[PDB]
C-alpha cells in the first residue's frame, strides 16, 4: 500500500490523475518526483520551472553545482538530486524536446530511467512545451516503465483525452 490517492489505474503498474505535480509532491512527499529536465538543468518553465519555484530556487542552485562538476546530461539521460521540500529525491529526466528537433525515439530511453526506482511521481515526459504528443508519451510510458509510476497530468482537458483514448 502507498499514499497516492484519486488515481485511475491504467495498467498493472501505471496510474494517472489530473493534478498539479507540485501540489501532489507537497502532499505525498514521495520517495521520487521526476522533473522534466533539459540537459543543462536550467529549470525555467514548464514542470521544471514550477518544481524549482516550489523549492525557492534551491533546486536550481543544486543543479548549477551538478553541471559545473559533471557537465550536461544526455538527451534520454537522468541524474538523481535532492527532492528538497517536495520529495526525498528528484530524478531529473531529459526527454527529447521536439521544439529543438531532438529524436522522438529517445523518449523510450528517457522512460527507461524510471525502472531504476520502485515508485515514482512523474509528468508525462516530452509533453506540454516539449512539443511531443502526450498520447504518444503515455503509450511509451506504459510500454517501457515496469516500476510503479503515478502520472500527474497538468491540463484537465489533455487529461480526459488521455483516459478516453487509452488502449
Ligand atoms: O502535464 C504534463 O504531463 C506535462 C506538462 C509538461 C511541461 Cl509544461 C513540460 C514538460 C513536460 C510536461 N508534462
Amino acid at each position: 500500500v502507498n499514499s497516492f490517492s484519486g488515481y485511475l489505474k491504467l495498467t498493472d503498474n501505471v496510474y494517472i490523475k489530473n493534478a498539479d505535480i507540485v501540489e501532489e509532491a507537497k502532499k505525498v512527499k514521495p520517495t521520487v518526483v521526476v522533473n522534466a529536465a533539459n540537459v543543462y538543468l536550467k529549470h525555467g518553465g514548464g514542470v521544471a520551472g514550477a518544481l524549482n519555484k516550489a523549492t525557492n530556487n534551491a533546486m536550481q542552485v543544486e543543479s548549477d553545482d551538478y553541471i559545473a562538476t559533471n557537465g550536461p546530461l544526455k538527451v534520454g539521460g537522468s541524474c538523481v538530486l535532492s527532492g528538497h521540500n517536495l520529495a526525498k529525491h528528484c530524478l531529473h529526466v531529459v526527454g527529447p524536446n521536439v521544439n529543438k528537433g531532438e529524436d522522438i525515439q529517445l523518449l523510450k530511453s528517457a522512460y527507461e530511467n524510471f525502472n531504476q526506482h520502485e515508485v515514482l511521481l512523474a509528468p508525462l515526459l516530452s509533453a506540454g512545451i516539449f512539443g511531443a504528443d502526450p498520447i504518444h508519451s503515455l503509450r511509451v510510458c506504459v510500454d517501457t516503465v515496469r516500476t510503479n509510476v503515478y502520472l500527474a497530468v497538468f491540463d484537465k482537458n489533455l487529461y480526459d483525452k488521455l483516459v478516453s483514448s487509452f488502449l
